[PDB]
């Protein structure tokens, strides 16, 4: 059980809506694999926010309402952040707020 790191600014993106305009709002926490990564994730906050925004803004409503979609989502977030982190890796991704408008 590693250090648990909340991203304080909530995320708010457009989903792909080929009929209307639909919005995802989501509060995300990351489980860190070790303490050393805690400074790296603070240093790389901007990069991390840019990657999450690209992942979430690319999905459709159908792709995120099911649990299989949310779990696809978490794995995508883990692996894209883990492609550039160096001092550790993301163990788990947690939503504490998730809602579509």
């Amino acid at each position: 059980l590693g250090p648990l790191y909340a991203i304080d600014a909530p995320f708010a993106v457009n989903l792909v809506s080929q009929n209307g305009r639909r919005y995802l709002k989501a509060s995300i926490s990351l489980e860190l694999s070790n303490e050393k990564l805690l400074n790296e994730v603070k240093v790389k906050d901007t990069a991390i926010k840019d990657t999450i925004i690209e992942i979430l803004s690319s999905k459709s409503v159908e792709e995120v309402v099911t649990n299989k979609g949310k779990n696809k989502l978490k794995d995508e977030i883990k692996s894209h952040l883990n492609s550039f982190l160096i001092d550790g890796f993301i163990k788990n991704v947690f939503f504490t707020d998730f809602i579509i408008q």
